[PDB]
């Protein structure tokens, strides 16, 4: 029986693109706590955080967008996340944009300090303040966690009360396709680990989760962040998005990423991120993104393809 | 070359969605005959079935749903199927619902002993008339013909002629990705052999072939029984069906398991069902899951990837 | 960017043998800029019955003398169709290298008939099986039985198989890659052409090789074809040995979409093919960075 608390990041000022605010309610309008309740969980939702606003919000050095606002929402969300991760629950946080791995990751780490990190993603999201060439904060959350690149990382308002509090060896990528420059030589020179798209049709996805695992928990049991952005998946599947990149994952092969992370027994948090049901091109496609969203969380706490979540030990007789 | 017989059963009394009847029609249309003949099959068609209504058959003991239609349906077509396979000929039965296999396979074990059978689909169709939930006698099929659950099945009106004639070891499942918790205790329980859409994300479906035929027909040789739910396939690939399930067989992995059959040069019978032309939102959409019907049977009887069905002699000199 | 992990010289050539506006839909999705963006030196040539024998001979043969002068220089040449027809001139004027080996990539193994028969004026073996057709005496045989390897095949005819099977043509089909996969299948693929010997190699790649999902406004798709990752794949391997010389992008036809996503998409894939057979790939690292900024 896994204890799950659910928190509503309504988040869109990590990047451009409105509608990614919607991804919360779209999520559990896809049926998100009925699936999470038909396999045993004891749930709690705190419904969508309202966060505090932050009217004037000026550009940081004429390119970083909203950090007051983005620094303060994660501000708020870590200390909701804390108070979960205290509380026993094992926190799914939904998105909302990947900025708020920011504060789901912060407060998961103050009360589980030795976590490790699985990103799921077809983006590595780690150029710093100033390496961002968009600017959008949802593609720098892992510069500010990384604690090897903490001299590399200015302070940004807003984003002062931030410890970084994973380590390199921590944090494991999976499914990357779109990797700017100052973030490739990041992972490289950096030693972080990852399996791209390249590694995975060299490796096939079982190899790739056993790595991962060889790699996080190799030593000793730790408590697992798993931050996944739905744009890890292939557009085709997942086309309510704002940053699509063809040629991602496949549903079975999402669907195993989080069947691991199930059969480890230590997923502790997760993020479901970047589901936008405004930049569907129909009502199917944002519903279709959903579904598959609920998926993924559903296949995190026990959901399976073999019918084996529920106990069942005694067959009716005539 | 091979004998062929085509048998139509128009049959959708085993579940509530309408128009899966319409599913030999469909295949029939999508030029079947026409591609058997170019494989150089010798056919004999049956034409499609005629099944006797049951006009008083309203629901058994409040969930049971029309029990003596689906007995007295497939007390018919084990008739039929049995004078196909006595005359010598492999026989192709086109459904119609996954109830027909009750009277597919009872027909095929009227003259072969030993028989196996490989299942593909995305269900098990195995809850008993106690365990299911739904009381629709497609998803329960494989119940009354088993062995080893004859003591779990209650007598349902209609059913009193069927025999349970095959083995737990005789059964093997390719495809599973929606499993009923009775239905996950019933296959681990009875060592029923499956590769869950899972097993062929871990093994592939070489392995996957390679691992069925060394259970099934790995110390003797045996008549092939293939019972195929097109629902077996991705819904993008087969839409046209009632349960469709996301995360299924490629158009490659369903050819590729056809293909495999074919080369064991033992098929003696199979089922092409739940073809619904009716739930498809496009005429391109029902006439596309009825080719994909059509090419599963052809490449069961030896259209192959490689060109090499038809035999090529002489080159032309000049 | 400043810094590349390789630089190669590039050759692009625009050959419409409404497959014709296919060398337009390519470059209006960007690949010019797309090989610049890789450090490329570019050089844009631009855009040029027995029993049409005439014309496809007569526009081969420019651009056999076209490829000729470009590989003659020291360019990678690639070539944007238009029909698969043009792999004759392609393969002949690069030929001009006369130890290069094909890697065909294709649902089709365009070796009799009923673009379905490039290969067989091209090899030696078949010299004595193929008729002296008008405006063809100018091709001689250049490649053998064992420099030629196919990848993707799904729709062979059968006098193709038995020319496959008798002259021990090496491929692997559309069912090869099912039981392998495609890292096995590029190891294996070089085992054979390159396990020997450096050579130059000549990548014809028909855009229907991919599944019709992804590349449909094509004139002969085939269902089952190969994914986006496993073509990208075939490139990434192709570039990282080092011994890509030309390159054929053929049978995108713009006038068989039905939708603009359908045009743009497939166009999109043919620029992502030819980026990542010069350097292109899913982790990055093509471009060098060379330290980050301190605040
Ligand atoms: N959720 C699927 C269904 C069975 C589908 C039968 B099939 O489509 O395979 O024929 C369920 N287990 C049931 O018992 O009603
Ligand atoms: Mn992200
Ligand atoms: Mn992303
Ligand atoms: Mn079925
Ligand atoms: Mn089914
Ligand atoms: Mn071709
Ligand atoms: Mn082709």
């Amino acid at each position: 029986v896994h204890s799950v608390a659910v928190i509503g990041a309504p988040f869109s000022q990590g990047q451009k693109r409105k509608g990614v605010e919607h991804g919360p309610a779209a999520i559990r309008e896809a049926g998100l706590m009925k699936r999470l309740s038909s396999l045993g969980c004891h749930l709690k939702d705190f419904g969508d955080l309202s966060f505090t606003p932050v009217p004037k919000d000026d550009l940081y050095n004429n390119l970083i967008v909203n950090p007051r606002s983005v620094g303060l929402a994660n501000q708020e969300l870590a200390e909701v996340v804390s108070r979960a991760v205290s509380d026993g629950y094992s926190c799914v946080t939904l998105g909302g944009d990947h900025s708020l791995a920011i504060g789901t990751i912060s407060g998961h780490a103050r009360h589980c300090p030795d976590l490790c990190v699985v990103w799921v993603d077809a983006h590595a999201d780690i150029n710093t303040p100033l390496t961002t060439s968009s600017g959008n904060l949802h593609g720098q959350p892992v510069s500010f966690l990384l604690r090897e690149l903490q001299d590399k990382v200015p302070q940004l308002p807003g984003f002062s009360w931030i410890k970084p509090c994973i380590s390199s060896a921590s944090i494991v990528y999976i499914g990357l396709r779109d990797v700017d420059p100052p973030e490739h030589f990041i992972l490289k020179n950096y030693d972080i680990q990852y399996f791209s798209m390249r590694d995975i049709d060299r490796l096939g996805i079982q190899k790739v989760m056993e790595r991962t695992f060889d790699l996080l928990i190799g030593k000793r049991q730790r408590p697992i962040h798993l931050s996944f952005d739905i744009d890890a998946f292939d557009p085709t599947l997942a086309p309510a998005t704002g940053t699509p990149v063809v040629g991602g994952l496949t549903y079975r092969e999402g669907m195993y990423i989080a069947e691991e992370i199930h059969n480890t027994g230590l997923l502790s948090a997760l993020d479901l991120v970047e589901v936008n049901p405004q930049l569907a091109t129909s009502e199917e496609e944002a519903k279709t993104t959903a579904n598959l969203a609920v998926d993924v969380i559903a296949s995190s706490f026990g959901q399976t393809r073999e019918g084996g979540h529920i106990v069942y030990d005694q067959l009716p007789t005539p």
